[PDB]
């Protein structure tokens, strides 16, 4: 099961290191860099987990209601989320980039990995990641996993989690 | 088994992309960017796979007989290898950095991952990675995996000697 190792790496080699000082980085942005009125960036890292493992080049080509806003200071990006043609939220948003391995494996004949195998691994990755973060010290209330399957709205998917 | 996913990621996300173009990068370097009165860099990517999963940050401090030379142009580094205090070879050398996950996990109480669990996973990583590269198109004659278990006795192993043995083959 390839997902097991991907989810551990994602956590241990990345989340474990960026999550402890994430809220301070958002706090600096809100207080000193934010030129947006009433639009404060949310306190959590929103992680996009598409079950089809399709990670685009840039986030905005996937949805026109997701617009790049700034780089989070001190590798992370801030986006504005549109609802009804208006800014409905602002957050630090990204893809769980280890999903690229599952998509690349499904695209390599010698891996013997079908689309059905990919979907199962994608789901397994999400569940293993949920279990790791649940027992993780630095991941108490600063991380949000947005798992989804696909006119679909990626912005409406993020906004529901933001409202939570 | 954490190793299965690490080995696939290492290959599909990295090796598959750098190996096809590697020999041309070394050729250009040797012809246009290398110092005249010095050794030509070897044509393969030498990958260090320590079974204890200890990746050293700065490779030049793991062994004093391994000295940084230059960056390969167009993320890869060139090193000189010393034998008896003299330059015995030059190559593009690196660690299989996904091994860092196995070491970090062994250092995290909540992972329930022992040293014995880590050794088994490093073994499976090497085993999987070898099988992948064996059937892989882009791995022509441009990649060598250097797997090594450091023996209890410090006097019976040298990292530079380990690399030079592969370089000579
Ligand atoms: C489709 C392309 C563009 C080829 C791609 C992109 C990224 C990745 N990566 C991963 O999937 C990956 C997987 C992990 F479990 C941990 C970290 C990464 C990282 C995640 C990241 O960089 O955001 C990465 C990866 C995969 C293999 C590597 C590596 C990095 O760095 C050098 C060693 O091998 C893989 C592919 Cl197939
Ligand atoms: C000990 C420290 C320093 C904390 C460490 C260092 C590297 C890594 N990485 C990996 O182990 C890793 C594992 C993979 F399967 C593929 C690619 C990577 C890459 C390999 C590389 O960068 O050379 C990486 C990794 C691991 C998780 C990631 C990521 C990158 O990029 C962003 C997404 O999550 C992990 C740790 Cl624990
Ligand atoms: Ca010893
Ligand atoms: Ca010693």
């Amino acid at each position: 099961s390839v997902a097991h190792g991907l989810a551990w790496s994602y956590y241990i080699g990345y989340l474990r290191l960026i999550l402890p000082e994430l809220q301070a980085r958002i706090r600096t942005y809100n207080q000193h860099y934010n030129n947006l009125l009433r639009g404060a960036v949310s306190q959590r890292l929103y992680i996009l987990l598409p079950l089809d493992c399709g990670v685009p080049d840039n986030l905005s080509m996937a949805d026109p209601n997701i617009r790049f806003l700034d780089k989070l200071p001190q590798s992370n990006s801030i986006y504005e989320l549109l609802e009804n043609g208006q800014r409905a939220g602002t957050c630090v948003l990204e893809y769980a980039t280890p999903l690229q391995t599952l998509f690349a494996m499904s695209q390599y004949s010698q891996a013997g990995f079908s689309r059905e195998d990919r979907l199962e691994q994608a789901k397994l990755f999400c569940q293993t990641l949920e279990d790791i973060l649940a027992d993780a010290p630095e991941s108490q209330n600063n991380c949000r996993l947005i798992a989804y399957q696909e006119s679909f709205s990626l912005s409406q998917e993020v906004l529901r989690h933001l409202r939570q």
